[PDB]
């Protein structure tokens, strides 16, 4: 079926939970043996969220190459994304090592450091220009260059230096700051505006390594971001945009990381975002 009318048909029939459970039943199951080794327990935020072995990002290190991060490679859309958990106190150096080694231009953050009165990820970037951060375990230096605070998101320019070679690179930090502590946003308008700002920066384009996207577990809000982006790109590429099947795209992405889209409310929000986004693209 088309998307917008499949949408109203699920609303009128109140069957979002049943649709979402079907997706969960059909999703791929692949091994995640490296994630479950005992030496990696303090590298995982949640015991039930792990990268598959076949798609995990490897650190360029001979001691321990493990990070909780996955490469989502979308062949028809010609887009790739790295989805990862919010960094932990003992993995902030690994996180920036990955950004460096994978040649990423941008980092997309969809959570606040504290939500619901608890810490959802480490404070992994510097908050003042004159107070830079040094990660001694991976030999990197990170400096805040500029910060632009808007009503729904903040954009930061960061300098990442590899202290071993003295090479430097500019990294863009796109921080969506207004996702509610409970539920999903009422309107997708500010989330779509944010996605378009990430696109306009070049961070999603083929001349750079894959964008790094995270929330707390790296599967819920993070899944919504890449699902909406890929679906809109396919609607632009195909002769028949109504052929794009958001459930099929989501199942394809779940071949690369488990659990993408965590609730039926996030599934409905993803439909809403793609539907509204397709009108603004045109041609309107
Ligand atoms: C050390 N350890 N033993 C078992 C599990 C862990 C662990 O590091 N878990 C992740 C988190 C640490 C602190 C906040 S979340």
């Amino acid at each position: 079926m088309e998307m917008e009318k499949e949408f109203e048909q699920i609303d009128k029939s109140g069957s979002w939970a049943a649709i979402y459970q079907d997706i969960r039943h059909e999703a791929s199951d692949f091994p995640s043996r490296v994630a479950k080794l005992p030496k990696n327990k303090n590298r995982n935020r949640y015991r039930d969220v792990s990268p598959f072995d076949h798609s995990r990002i490897k650190l360029h290190q001979e001691d321990n190459d493990y990070i909780n991060a996955s490469l989502i490679k979308m062949e028809e859309a010609q887009r790739s994304y790295i989805l990862t958990q919010g960094p932990l106190p003992n993995t902030v150096g690994h996180f920036w090592e990955m950004v460096w080694e994978q040649k990423s231009r941008g980092v997309v953050m969809l959570n606040r450091v504290m939500e619901k009165g608890s810490l959802k990820c480490a404070q992994y970037w510097p908050q003042k220009e004159e107070k830079e951060m040094i990660f001694e375990d991976t030999n990197l230096k990170l400096t805040l260059i500029s910060e632009d605070i808007k009503s729904y998101y903040t954009v930061r320019q960061l300098e990442l230096e590899n202290l071993t070679t003295q090479e430097t690179r500019e990294i863009l930090h796109f921080h969506y700051t207004t996702w509610p502590d409970f539920g999903v946003p009422e309107s997708p308008a500010s989330f779509l505006n944010f996605l378009f700002k990430v696109r306009e920066s070049g961070s999603l384009s083929p001349e750079h390594g894959p964008v790094v996207v995270h929330c707390s577990a790296g599967i819920g809000r993070s899944g919504t971001f890449c699902l909406a982006d890929t679906c809109l790109l396919l609607m632009d590429k195909r002769k028949d945009p109504s052929s794009v099947d958001i459930k099929k795209v989501l199942l394809e992405m779940r071949k690369f990381r488990m659990g993408l889209i965590q609730t039926a409310d996030q599934l409905r929000f993803s439909y809403l975002a793609v539907i509204e986004g397709a009108k603004f693209i045109m041609g309107d």
